[PDB]
């Protein structure tokens, strides 16, 4: 397992235009296109991301493309952002990529209500930040792909994938 293995996992392929779980367009490896309604807009969105006219459809070898990217903004971002570098740097590489796939999922400022569980998680008090991670929106809408997520961060394991 690594980052790429697992987020194919929690977000599947579809090489036609989809919406994702919060009702927003959607291609490939989970690439958000856009939150507006119009499916001109996410077309719109598509063909610039690709660089030619998709008519909302797109090959493997693009959903991968944009998957190499997706994931290297993702972890770019966390680098960048002060309350969570130091997080993800006090972390063994399993659960790096646990704190990669919820950013991913929710945005680099989707994670802004997660302080409490930031600062458990840099304690190690690995039980505790699973707890807490579980009282939240996140869980409440995606259960069962936050519970592999925070089991990857309660045991520094694969187990759950
Ligand atoms: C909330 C995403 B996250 C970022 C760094 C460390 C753990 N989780
Ligand atoms: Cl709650």
């Amino acid at each position: 397992m690594n980052i790429f293995e697992m987020l194919r996992i929690d977000e599947g392929l579809r090489l036609k235009i989809y919406k994702d779980t919060e009702g927003y367009y959607t291609i490939g490896i989970g690439h958000l296109l856009t939150k507006s309604p119009d499916l001109n807009a996410a077309k719109s969105e598509l063909d610039k991301a690709i660089g030619r006219n998709c008519n909302g459809v797109i090959t493997k070898d693009e959903a991968e493309k944009l998957f190499n990217q997706d994931v290297d903004a993702a972890v770019r971002g966390i680098l960048r952002n002060a309350k969570l570098k130091p997080v993800y740097d006090s972390l063994d590489a399993v659960r790096r990529c646990a704190a990669i796939n919820q950013v991913f999922q929710m945005g680099e400022t989707g994670v802004a209500g997660f302080t409490n569980s930031l600062r458990m998680l840099q304690q190690k008090r690995w039980d505790e930040a699973a707890v807490n991670l579980a009282k939240s929106r996140w869980y409440n809408q995606t259960p069962d792909r936050a519970k592999r997520v925070i089991t990857t961060f309660r045991t520094g394991t694969w187990d759950a994938y």
